[PDB]
């Protein structure tokens, strides 16, 4: 199916571009068909991307391709990381490797790797309030307020604790590393099939991550003797505004987001690199 | 098959055997065979255990129930926990309530739940040097040296990296509320199928938590460039000496726990009042 | 001799509006002359008893009592703190780090400090001073913290950190917490930070969940000059809070100086008052044996 | 004008050996008086240069050069801060929070240094002393930290805190960490305490890994008295470590009491020395912009 491929990429970078002005050029003289993202094209003279092209590369960091990955885990097309320099969780491929490694991946040396999303509903009673997906995490916080906010927690109908907090952080193995690990929270495996749930700076000092099943459905019941309104964010880009009293259920989307690196992918290398862990011991 | 049921106690609490002597009396006026622990009958008078009983009823904290659960997790014999006065993660039923409690579950009603083992194998090559099962954790950790010790971490034969610390902590769902939570490490539901693997005291700042599918390899590799020799601990209660080039294996047993719970078993309530989460919001 | 007293009341819950319907009676019952803080009196009208402003109730009383718990007396705290008059506190329910007086308790713990029975001590307060370039953009005094945060943005914020002009660290993070000994058990304990005894003359740093793993808090000698610099390539404009009550918007560039204020809140007690106590009973420590 | 010049080296790394000889041919070719640590002489015979113990090092020396980084720092620290004579550490290899010195630039770094170019700070340590009733069970000095451990056992140990004989808390941990601004970056850092400036007059107490969550460190004024109390229902002897280096075994109902000793480390740095450059490249936090 490799025919139409689709390019995605963070405006403001000489870097980026330059990946960008590589990349096209190595698909073009492949007889490939290339079609940039609207905003892309403009910087360069010369939402529907999943539905048209076979394959979606993005360059940029983990934070561009967070941002595609909602759109383009829906319509089922799978999606290549080009980093800007040095490996991220999801973008697996150095600028300066980008015609190797694209190359192998177009002639078909390489590996797929499923990603599970959330999703975000909010309700006052039975009515939705605004629903959004997340690949990283789903975060309930004070928005403008100053003041702690108060909350339950409900997993799979069983009340778990209410709690005063800042706000609380879902993730998903892919946001275990983001927010929820800044936050406190352990890394989990990309392949595990878990949701941590992490409390934003809490009240009570004994309040600590909870890992349940990938497959439990949570409830956070917003406190109706709360005078403000926190906010409930999307992998910090899609908001919703939540009314005491209104609840915010997150599970597991079906779709998963179908993500490609390189055959030489090594997700602990990925870890010790990022985060400084040892490598191998010496004499 | 609930006619010979065995007993076993945590010795030196006045308590502790006023429990046992009333737990006696009411199986013994139900017509059934009782079998007391050959340490815990010399303060009464008046690791075979489960080959012979068909239920196994232990008196104590969550810590009998941990020297307990190896023996009879094994021989395949359920096991019901009575605590001391409080919810404990592994003992549900209240001293006051015993009659009503155990009564309930001699006569059917009661929720069976597997909690899963680990089996840490030490070796020195080939050669097997201990090997030990824990339903909370395997802990490395420097024995009677105050220096920080040095090991290589491997996930199904995959380099995860080096580390400077006192030890690593490896528990199971069972084990993350024990030495790993004290350790910084997350809260994991007893339904989980999952392994937390916990650094203690790293040097590197960036260390963090781990959570590994269930069914994984852990092997630690302990430097061979040390001068001294830590220590394997499993469930704090057996110990091995590994000396500097050693590995640890640590995986899960296929034997699970089969352990009984009242019907009104909730492990959020035991969550709460053990670490004083929350309760429902009032007005 | 304890004979102006104030009365500062933080509005809103029904329960504090009762407290000081008591405290008002117990203190003219006693002869004294009560003086209510201007919003308060507007709550209660009828009272026929002196009024003034927050701001001025430090130049006319001797002793000025605070209703409605911890984050009531951030609020008192800053206004009194420049004219040295002592305040007292009295919890919602609970007991605090500022309060120890149950209203349960009213009229026997505030007599015997009236009586001349008393824990005095004294706490420091920040002074927080906003600068773009060498315009001043806001000052505010804080007895807790002052903290720089994105506001209503959910993006990370960069900052550089100054102490005494000396460079320490540029970070990535939500924020960050300076705080007093006072608000060492606040927003900082939450963020991580150690609880620092109030008799210590220190101030703690407190990153708020930062991007860095090895970012941790730093505790600096408490007559350090603090000198926050918001990164020129922020897109958003941060928040600096103090006390989580007062606000300033800040500019990407702008610079945030905070300094341990020369003039000291004066914090009267009832003698059972026991901090260590009040640790164990708050975070749940364990007691003798 | 430093005349006789002390060498003390942590045995073992045979690049410690040689650092010393390079040491050594130095400061001999400046014409200047060289004086070996006992041990040290039994390890590289044929100097023929006078020897003497650690202990009295510092009753004869006008300065000590210390090899093998910051854990031996600790041992030397021990023995000179008694005698004020100011120590100079050189690295093992990366630099630490007590040698800025590379085996690389010795010539050049101890040449300035000896040229009268130096920055000279001083740092207090903590004082332990374990008593069964009113009898003395031994006495250490740590640069670094006083850490009450169960020893070769697994078990949690239990223990009551005191500050200056007021009762803090009791709690089942695997021990308890107590820290100058020194060893702030040591044990205690990896346990989850905060970092404390040198600068600052103040003690930290860091429980290590409580049983109970909400436990956390607090920071005291440098001139509190600590006393811990070992639960007298300890069926284990527990350790208490002075900087990891010397052990004191513990009965149950035996007490630790710990202070600040009153005579402070002489340290002595190049000046190029940053303290904050090496927070930044020792912890990894970012730099400018
Ligand atoms: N204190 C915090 O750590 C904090 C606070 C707020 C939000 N966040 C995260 O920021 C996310 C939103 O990103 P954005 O819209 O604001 O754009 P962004 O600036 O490009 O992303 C923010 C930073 O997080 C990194 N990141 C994103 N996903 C990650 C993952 N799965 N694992 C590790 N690192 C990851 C990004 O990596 P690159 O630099 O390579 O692009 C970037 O450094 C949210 O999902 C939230 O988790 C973190
Ligand atoms: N996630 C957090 O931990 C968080 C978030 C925002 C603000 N805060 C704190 O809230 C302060 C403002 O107080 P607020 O009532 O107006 O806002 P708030 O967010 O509504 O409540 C703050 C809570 O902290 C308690 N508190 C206040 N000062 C304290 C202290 N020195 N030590 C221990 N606890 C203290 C207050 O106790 P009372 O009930 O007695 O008033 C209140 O329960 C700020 O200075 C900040 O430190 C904490
Ligand atoms: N710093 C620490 O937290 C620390 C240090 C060393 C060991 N440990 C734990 O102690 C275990 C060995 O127990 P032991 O032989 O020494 O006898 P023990 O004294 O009876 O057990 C030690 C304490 O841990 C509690 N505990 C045991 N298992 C637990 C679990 N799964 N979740 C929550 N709490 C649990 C016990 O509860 P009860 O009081 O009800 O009996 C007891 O308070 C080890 O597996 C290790 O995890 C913890
Ligand atoms: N899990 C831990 O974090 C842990 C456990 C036991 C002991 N320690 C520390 O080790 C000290 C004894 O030193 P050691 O070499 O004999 O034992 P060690 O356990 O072999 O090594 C301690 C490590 O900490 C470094 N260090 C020493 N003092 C430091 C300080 N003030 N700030 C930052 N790092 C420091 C040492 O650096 P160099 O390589 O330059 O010598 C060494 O890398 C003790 O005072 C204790 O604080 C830490």
């Amino acid at each position: 199916p490799f025919r139409n491929i689709g390019i995605i990429g963070r405006l403001g970078s000489t870097q980026v571009l330059d990946t960008i002005r590589r990349l096209k050029k190595f698909l073009i003289d492949r007889h490939l068909h290339v079609i940039l993202e609207d905003t892309i094209a403009e910087v360069l003279p010369g939402k529907i991307m999943g539905e048209i092209c076979d394959l979606v590369v993005v360059v940029g960091g983990d934070g561009s391709m967070l941002g595609a990955a909602r759109a383009l885990a829906r319509h089922k097309v799978p999606v290549l990381g080009i980093n800007r320099g040095s490996l991220g969780f999801l973008t697996d491929i150095r600028p300066d490797e980008l015609e190797a490694k694209v190359g192998e991946v177009l002639d078909g040396q390489y590996i797929v790797e499923s990603r599970f999303l959330l999703d975000a509903q909010v309700r006052r009673g039975i009515d939705s309030m605004g629903q959004g997906d997340a690949l990283n995490d789903v975060v309930l916080h004070p928005g403008k307020s100053t003041r702690m906010i108060e909350f339950e927690l409900y997993i799979d109908g069983q009340f778990v604790c209410s709690q005063k907090a800042d706000g609380l952080i879902v993730a998903t193995p892919t946001g275990s590393t983001a927010y929820a690990l800044s936050a406190g929270g352990p890394i989990m495996h990309p392949k595990l099939d878990a949701i941590v749930i992490v409390p934003m700076y809490p009240h009570m000092l004994s309040s600590r991550p909870i890992v349940v099943d990938g497959n439990s459905e949570l409830k956070i019941v917003v406190s109706p003797n709360m005078q403000i309104y926190p906010q409930v964010s999307c992998d910090g880009q899609n908001h919703f505004t939540c009314a005491p009293g209104d609840t915010v259920t997150i599970s597991k989307k079906p779709q998963k987001l179908r993500l490609i690196h390189p055959i030489d992918h090594n997700y602990y290398e990925i870890c010790r690199t990022k985060l400084g862990w040892g490598s191998r011991l010496g004499g």
